[PDB]
């Protein structure tokens, strides 16, 4: 299926690279650039993942990018130093700071919006919705049972006055 | 199909945003007088697609040579601010000399389906593979014929497996101007 190969693609091509290295970034982090009065940035990766596949662009009102962490690069389908790199935001809650944290939306919903929307992929918006949960069914199957590890990544599936921030408050919580 | 979904997303998430580009970097790197003092770069990304799958990390060491990168492009894409996008620049030897230069790269997706050959929980068979790379090839050429962005700044490079020469195979396509 579509989703299936998203998913081992998701998988194969970013998670198994990053996740093994995100603890050493969000620790270099910290202790170097981090400004004076902002916060520890709490580890793990939140991955968010909108049923609806609404991925924009810009993610950052409770949620303020900050910065980025140091960049991750290697050599992978003879491209030198391909650069990995990942987004720092900060999660306001009631005007306070409540949490800061490594946060991206799933790329590959990104895809299965973009056929959707195209009449050339042959795929429905019906389709989508399906393709989205079996996408994020596979992914957590696969993390299961994954060296790299669910325990580096949060996912935050959620369906669509939503707020985003206290979403991923509610995870970044425990 | 698996194929159908990692074609779509090599042309909605790459393809689409640095073939449109693509020429003006090129432009800007041939300016430079010591880069063309060794050999001016060849228009259009050349995209290897063994239809094996067998993508090495490093194509330099696998007659092809590498020279240098390309200057980064950059961008916003779902939430990951200033994305990173990187080419490399390789010189392809004849006989000891070069006998050509060229933004040269294996499609990536096409290592997704050799890693699901290769993990038993993918549930994906080598015959799978095959049937899926052949799939992926022509699901690219479909979307590129009807993109905007063009199949003039890309050439796509399909192949099987006597002595096989890679360099050979992009020397056939990079002289079919
Ligand atoms: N050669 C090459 N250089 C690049 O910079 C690049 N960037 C993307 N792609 C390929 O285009 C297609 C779609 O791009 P993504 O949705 O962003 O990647 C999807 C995306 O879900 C995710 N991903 C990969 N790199 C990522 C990154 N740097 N940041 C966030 N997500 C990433 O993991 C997938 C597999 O990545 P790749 O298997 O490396 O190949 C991709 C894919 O075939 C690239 N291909």
């Amino acid at each position: 299926s579509v989703a299936h190969g998203l998913a081992w693609s998701y998988y194969i091509g970013y998670l198994r690279l990053i996740l093994p290295e995100l603890q050493a970034r969000i620790r270099t982090y910290n202790q170097h650039y981090n400004n004076l009065l902002r916060g520890a940035v709490s580890q793990r990766l939140y991955i968010l993942l909108p049923l609806d596949c609404g991925v924009p662009d810009n993610l950052s009102p409770n949620i303020r990018f900050l910065d980025k962490l140091p960049q991750q690069t290697g050599d992978h389908a003879g491209i030198k130093d391909r650069v990995y790199s990942n987004s720092i935001y900060e999660l306001l809650e009631n005007g306070q700071r409540a949490g800061t944290c490594v946060l991206e939306y799933a790329t590959p919903l990104q895809t299965l919006f973009a056929m959707s929307q195209y009449s050339q992929a042959g795929f429905s918006r019906e389709d989508r919705l399906e393709q989205a949960k079996l996408f994020c069914r596979t992914l957590e199957d696969i993390l299961a049972d994954a060296p790299e590890s669910q325990n580096n990544c949060r996912l935050i599936a959620y369906q669509e006055s939503f707020s985003l921030s206290q979403e991923v408050l509610r995870h970044l919580r425990q």
